[PDB]
């Protein structure tokens, strides 16, 4: 039924498998992206591919095809599955080597493209908890790299699951707010919006699009460090990501945020973002 | 030719593959061990299996078989490949779920056992090391005590070592203390006394534990305490420990000769004692 | 129907009030203790009073009576209320001054002694704990070794625990190491050995000290060393210690069952030994 | 002579007392503000009340009256004492509960309003400051943005300043950056440009906000950015801002003369502009 | 042959010596500057002297002459050696005292001016670009030994240089105590990505005079510019990286930690800034002889 | 009147000068020791020389003579000045090179030996203040290296001078007590003695000798991290170093330590240390 691109061939989902000797599996030595197709268009495809190549460069991995080729493979995979509204997960691995860690002994990076169809939480908003684990440090395992090492994020999610939150919020190694387990975070206070600099989190493509909207609407905006206090006393909080789009956060660590309902600025940004996704993107067909 | 245990079946190496939808692959959401078989015996098998289950507990992953069953599967895999001297890599994954990170959506952890035959001139001369710019993953972020499939921090250090002329990389931690090598624990020898970092910022090495037993048996003064760059540079001897490496002497750090630049007397003594231990101890594969 | 000692007079509870201009109220500028009376004896009275004077010294506050006088006032207050089993809360404040924070403007520290009667289904089943996002007050900012009226750090942790399904909150410190619970010290049991953090990032608990004496008397291997999240999650047993709590088992941390999820054998043994200690030791209230 | 608002009644100063069982006293579990009345007007009353409610939200405390009601109570208290020039200290406490720290056991928060008359030579000459060894309470432990009854960190800094020859203490934060004074925000002037730390490691000062409005109106180059010890020592001018202090010049830091050792031209200009602002703005007390 | 100014006298290089009891030698208790003369002009002389006095103020050292006097001494030293293109190193020491560290026991700070000829024997010395490595040692903290002070305490920088020498880099790059990029062992660092330029704030490094001049050029050219914290990731994934300093001018960095930066050659924006900076040095400065 | 050893010759003090082009002067690129001669004996000469060579190794500086030769030069310098009670300051510099920082360009390290004669505050004790500056980090400029870079120590001393302390006390980059500006620190509480581990400070030779005495006397002793709280609430505090020997600290940050007078354990250790200095050491003459 659904086909996965894997190293030059289309392979059914149930058969899409990688060698256990690939360093992408043994050590999470690889990179990935998350991309959305809306109404036959791929939203910000080029931006995602640029980021995929930056992630690879950061881990000294050479992607064995060009950006143009990678974009064509993504479009082809969507076509092959006849999708118009989808989630796309391109993955590049280090490849098979010996059982040590040396990446120089790895040959043939694998290229994989997964496409899956995409068809109360936003009306009511999400509950969040701040986690005890800090985000992976920008001087240890830089979170700006979207790699197959996502266990830091998973530990945060496990905490949220056990602690009554829909979402986990990280602080960084220096005590500053970082991001959610899988999304960037924005704070609204007295009509002005703040978001952390991207060094301790990930340069979100949704985040970038939302900042463009914010500036277009003339809402006062500042990229600056935020703390627990700013989260708790905010008028509104929301998170941004490819899968989530814009999700309101209405409770943090048992405290109602503002009136406890998705806020007016958040709702306005949600509308504007929907508009953007309906009118922009690389066409899949024709 | 060589068979891998994978979820109840023996599968040839070239066919040993995991679903790309397993969270072990998508997110490195899984745990592993490294174990050695010497002369038909598996060295410290129980200790490694205890640590595998601790790694799983740390990431809230339930291993779907008992420790006894896991040990039998390891022995069976070695038997199936007729090995007497081998490296063993058991792996447990979170399993297949959807494309989000939530582990609650994953069912059926995979159980995998890799066994590869095993049979140094670098040990006569010793290794060169460099200290890396990247710090070790924090014990309050992604605890390095967990032996997980998230090894990119270690790989980044190895990439630095490759580019900077070192056979091995040495990490400092988030607080500026010496941690470990990219894949081994680290020991410093100075004026007849040995120091090693506490295990919080690194990994509770089974080789490290065995070497400490030897050290205490020999009556060499020993202290588990924080060490710094200064202690590395001014050491009489430095060595690293791990399953694959055993005991490897480090004779140059950041361009500085360690002592006389040759593997030291205490290191050599510990290397001999450790060889003896591996030849006389372990769970028998065949008898 | 209970009397409180307040600056030389015995005052009924409903009338026990402090000026809003006391810096102890305006700024939490004061120190306190928590002490238990068991069967007509005050457990470790002298140790608690020594710590009260150390807390005061740390904040440069001069307690205007001697330790001997303070002990007599505590005994008198218990007598006046005819208590044999009680919780005692001595408090010393900076005193009344102007509306600035300068302690030089404050003249007459207040001395207060509260005694309340004391007469554990959660101890059969054990407590659930969650690790909090807030770190403990730093030992280079507002040292937690000072038992002061500044307890908002502890309250924020408790608020997190209340919202996040834990009976107790566990803090990490400014450097990523485990510190303590919101109101108790923490111990980890693993393979028959016990570890607890050094006291610098937490509080030199009198219960903690008594439990360490028991541990050493029983010959259980014991080490004071830094502990991390990993050590909590993979422990055989965890327990917390304090005056009010005594020894409380922790059986779930951050959704993970600790060992078998029931109070452990070593914990239960220490609980018994500690009960024995409280029944046979202490400064007698009567005669 | 002077009356304090306390839970619905006016009470003379000498009788204004709080139960020792209020958590505001036992644990400093409460919030406060500092507000000035100038010539029958309350300067930035609404801003202070907004911040009071934000402080309460941060510690999960529900103030049991509306902001409008709180403002009326403040005006009423000033009227009752016939004040035109005053310092106002509203306080909200967690309330009486049991002797544990759990705020869920507390029922009835207390509402308190203190008003004291107000109405120099240190401002012509400027103040001496010393940087303290204690760091400011961390924004990830006990956020300094909360104006709470936990002021012992500030008091420790003041004690250091008293012992070390400074009129004021200057804090660095947990990451080594300049934070603020023990009771005021800090600004640096260098080559005609002004810098001040971001507010995360200190307090969002209402005076600070008013001074930034003046700075921007005057077109003085201004940047909110991290400052270090070096920037303090080599500044042309330094000043601090707060409700009680207004704008105070700092002319010596750690034994070093700042610029020429006298209040600087930009500081003096800002002092004039700020006086003007206080004379022409505010919520009228009478009529 | 070359004369050094030392406390009021001109002294030949081979005789230019300081008492071993000067605290500047015993403890590195002193301050210095690095200044260039181009075609008979001293580039940004006043800015360098202002920074020298700020360094001294930071270590509570009173320079015993005025800024105007110091500038005249520098010009005089260049004249005495008949230089038109030179490197200038003014130094002020704490002075001679006893063998303890207390600076109160020191009298008479020494004033020293070194001038050495400078000849770019080839233009296009940075045609290929430099290789860099990030070091394990962090930069001296802004709350311990502030790097904004250009003092005689340069051992942190030397340790980084030793690492670079042993690890195959022409230059060392520091991170700071909080994990942020700081600077090179002797130069400020800039990152170019998608036509925009970033550089760290100056708190964890040094307020470079070259850095300041390059920022003026950047703004004049209308290149998007932001002063903000940068991490290892930003270095590795940059289109271009360059470093700035008095001696180096603008030096391209084309490899970091074994990774080619962009195409591995000095980048277009870097080359443009190098041209503009050369122009600036040819047309500005305090005249030595005029 | 007094002669300084400088690169093979004895040179009068007033003429003892180093080239301004030596990197030891330009960049503080060199190492030093502090040693005492008592009654014609040099106390712990070998330990000091071992530490000098360790400092040099730490900065990758090769001392161009052997330890035995260095010891002889020290003895010779003392003899030449006819001293019996003295302070000795050996110094090794990187040497002359060009004006850059690269140590590869420096060829001939200088060897210098300074010897100066040696002969109420200990009866009353010293006042100390804790400084705002942290000690140089063990991951930046390791304080275990006794180098010519002493400006961190000088900044602390400047703070102490301005803030009414005879001595400055440092905390480290992680908030733990480190040492004084020129001495190690010990805390006495309820008959037991604590001192920080040596990683964040310097492996003091006096400190080592005092620990030997402590153990010989059977006083309970522990090497562990100490905080501000432990300083303020101590029964006794003292500092140790070559010049200071054992100095009691009786006031810290305006707080009287115990009764404000040198304590019983401190006084006992001062006596025992005097005894040690009278009966041990390498003889200068014969
Ligand atoms: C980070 C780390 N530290 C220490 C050890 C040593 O532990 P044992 O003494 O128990 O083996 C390990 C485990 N050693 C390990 C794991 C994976 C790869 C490699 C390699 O050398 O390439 C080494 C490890 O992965
Ligand atoms: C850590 C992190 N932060 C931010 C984002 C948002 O980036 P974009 O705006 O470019 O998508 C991501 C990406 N979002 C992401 C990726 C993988 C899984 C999940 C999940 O919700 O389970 C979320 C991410 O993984
Ligand atoms: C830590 C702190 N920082 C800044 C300010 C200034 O904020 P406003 O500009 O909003 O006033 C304050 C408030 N100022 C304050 C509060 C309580 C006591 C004292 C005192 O100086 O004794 C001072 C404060 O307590
Ligand atoms: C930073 C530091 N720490 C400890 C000591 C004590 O070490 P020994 O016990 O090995 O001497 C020292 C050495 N003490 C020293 C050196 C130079 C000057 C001054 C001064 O107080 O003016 C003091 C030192 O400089
Ligand atoms: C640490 C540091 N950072 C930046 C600069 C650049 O500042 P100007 O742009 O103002 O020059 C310097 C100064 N550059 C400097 C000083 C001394 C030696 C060396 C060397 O590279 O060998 C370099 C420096 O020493
Ligand atoms: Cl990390
Ligand atoms: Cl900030
Ligand atoms: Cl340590
Ligand atoms: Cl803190
Ligand atoms: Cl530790
Ligand atoms: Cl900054
Ligand atoms: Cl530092
Ligand atoms: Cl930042
Ligand atoms: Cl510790």
């Amino acid at each position: 039924m659904l086909y996965v691109y894997m190293d030059g061939e289309f392979v059914p989902e149930n058969e899409a498998k990688v060698s256990i000797f690939d360093h992408g599996f043994l050590y999470g030595d690889g990179v990935f992206e998350g991309i959305r197709a809306y109404n036959g268009r791929v939203f910000r495809l080029k931006e995602h591919i640029d980021r995929l190549y930056d992630s690879a460069k950061a881990i000294d991995l050479e992607i064995p095809i060009t950006k143009e080729e990678f974009m064509e493979i993504i479009l082809e995979t969507l076509r092959k599955n006849n999708l118009r509204d989808a989630y796309i997960r391109p993955i590049v691995t280090r490849g098979i080597g010996d059982l040590g860690l040396d990446p120089r002994k790895c040959q043939n990076p694998s290229i994989i493209v997964i496409t899956k169809p995409w068809g109360d939480l936003y009306e009511k908003g999400l509950t969040a908890i701040t986690v005890a684990v800090r985000r992976n440090s920008f001087d240890a395992l830089p979170p700006n790299i979207k790699s197959l090492n996502y266990l830091n994020n998973i530990l945060a999610k496990i905490e949220a699951n056990a602690k009554g939150g829909d979402e986990a919020i990280f602080l960084d190694r220096n005590g500053y707010v970082s991001e959610g387990s899988g999304d960037n975070i924005f704070v609204v206070k007295n009509g002005a919006i703040t978001t952390p600099p991207t060094i301790n989190n990930l340069r979100g493509i949704t985040r970038e699009a939302v900042i463009e909207i914010i500036n277009r609407l003339g809402i006062p905006f500042k990229e600056t460090n935020i703390g627990l206090y700013d989260l708790y006393t905010a008028d509104e909080v929301f998170v941004t990501g490819t899968a989530a789009e814009i999700a309101p956060i209405v409770v943090i660590d048992g405290r109602k945020i503002g009136d406890g309902k998705p806020g007016e600025i958040t709702r306005k940004l949600m509308e504007e973002f929907s508009k953007l996704t309906e009118s922009e993107g690389v066409p899949i067909y024709e």
